[PDB]
């Protein structure tokens, strides 16, 4: 297991998301589904010129998996996935500029719901989760697990769990008072409200 420090700006963003009083928490789901849709667009585009890029799985979809026993909500996609360099370097490099622009917009009067317009929508997961585990597999790299409970650090390890083929799985270890996001009617409501026109099948699993 390797432990990394978040850049000061991203740690500041995470503390802002965790500490700010903001009731409209449900937008986290739209942000994660939007990320999945973008990663699926990327592999679809690449497969147009190289069909072998789909040897790791032809199906392009998103699954929403609630688990009341584990108190987790998992967002699974079969998108392009992320390499180790994405998890350690590339996400952070992109997030620094996005965070700065988002911070400036917030001071000017914008609200947390607009986070996605700054390319840092993933961190809205901390509105509802105490810990987030991200399992990912890119065609050019091994399967990895990124994890953070915030507090200024994240970990990266090789994942020896069930191999996924290709894509990204975001596991939200929900806060005790945010279990409404495990309810079927609540998730259906949020998907219909914010993610009605996503160009990939969204399957909401039942418990
Ligand atoms: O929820 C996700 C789902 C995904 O499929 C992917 C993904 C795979 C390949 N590209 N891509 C992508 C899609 C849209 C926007 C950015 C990206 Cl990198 C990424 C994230 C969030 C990743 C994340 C983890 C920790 C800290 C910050 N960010």
């Amino acid at each position: 297991v390797e432990t990394f420090a978040f850049q000061a700006e991203i740690a500041q963003l995470m503390s802002l998301i965790i500490n700010t009083f903001y009731s409209n928490k449900e937008i986290f789901l739209r942000e994660l589904i939007s990320n999945s849709s973008d990663a699926l667009d990327k592999i679809r585009y690449e497969s147009l010129t190289d069909p072998s890029k789909l040897d790791s799985g032809k199906e392009l979809h998103i699954n929403l998996i609630p688990n009341k026993q584990d108190r987790t909500l998992t967002i699974v996609d079969t998108g392009i996935g992320m390499t180790k360099a994405d998890l350690i370097n590339n996400l952070g490099t992109i997030a620094k500029s996005g965070t700065k622009a988002f911070m400036e917009a917030l001071q000017a009067g914008a609200d947390i719901s607009m986070i996605g317009q700054f390319g840092v929508g993933f961190y809205s997961a901390y509105l509802v989760a105490e810990k987030v585990t991200v399992i990912t597999k890119h065609n050019d790299d091994e399967q990895y697990a990124w994890e953070s409970s915030a507090g200024g650090s994240f970990t990266v390890r090789t994942d020896t769990g069930e191999p996924m083929g290709r894509g990204t799985k975001v596991i939200l270890h929900l806060k005790e008072d945010q279990t409404e996001y495990l309810e079927e009617r609540r998730i259906k409501e949020i998907v219909k409200k914010h993610s009605q026109f996503i160009g990939y099948p969204i399957t909401l699993f039942v418990e």
